[PDB]
């Protein structure tokens, strides 16, 4: 898969970022 330069860690926290809103936002 074509990937770019980034932090796989934050990446998770990032997914978590929306996952957060997505979960928190009703």
């Amino acid at each position: 898969k074509k990937a770019l330069l980034a932090l796989a860690l934050h990446h998770l926290a990032h997914l978590a970022l929306h996952l957060a809103l997505a979960l928190k936002k009703a």
